[PDB]
């Protein structure tokens, strides 16, 4: 019953995170850059998900807005270890948030400050400061640190998302 858009730059960990939310039997073992986008399903405590897992490469970011009218929730993923590319991420977040099909809907945004395990990684608090998430006033949001390979942090996000729905 719940349609989610998974957005963020390429190499942020989007497909790794979505994969980890799946039952063990359903999980992919070799995750490659997404070609355009994919549609996945996962399940939480009592919620069934359809996820538009978009490629975040520059080549395919044009596709995102085509699917905005069926984001009932957004999962936006940040590579915590890459401050330089985080400037590009913030630009895209700001465009997303101001888009005609997004700006007037109270849609919940879950952020993941992913790749928390890497030495250069910024904390979820620091990410929230850097992206200026405090400025999001008309939508519910939450941010988590995550290590998507291990699965650390994903439970809290999914739990927050489920509450919002
Ligand atoms: N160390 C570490 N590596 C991660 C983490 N999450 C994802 N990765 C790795 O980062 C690379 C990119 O992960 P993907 O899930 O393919 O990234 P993406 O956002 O889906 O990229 P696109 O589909 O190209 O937009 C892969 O090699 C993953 O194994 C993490 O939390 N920690
Ligand atoms: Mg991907």
């Amino acid at each position: 019953e719940v349609h989610v858009l998974c957005l963020g730059l390429d190499n942020s960990g989007k497909t790794t995170i979505i994969n980890k939310l799946k039952p063990s039997n359903a999980q992919s073992q070799n995750i490659l850059p997404t070609i355009g986008f994919s549609i996945e399903k996962f399940k939480s405590s009592s919620l069934s998900f359809t996820v538009f897992d978009m490629s975040g490469q520059g080549r395919y970011r044009n596709l995102w807005e085509h699917y905005y009218k069926e984001g009932q929730a957004i999962i936006f993923v940040i590579d915590s270890s890459d401050r330089l590319r985080m400037v590009v991420a913030k630009e895209e977040l700001d465009t997303l948030l101001n888009h005609p099909d997004i700006k007037h809907r109270r849609i919940p945004i879950l952020f993941f400050a992913n790749k928390m395990d890497l030495r250069d990684a910024v904390t979820s608090v620091k990410v929230s400061q850097l992206l200026c998430l405090e400025n999001i006033k008309d939508k519910p949001w939450h941010i988590c640190a995550s290590d998507a390979i291990k699965g650390e942090g994903l439970q809290e996000g999914v739990d927050w998302l489920q509450d919002q729905i």
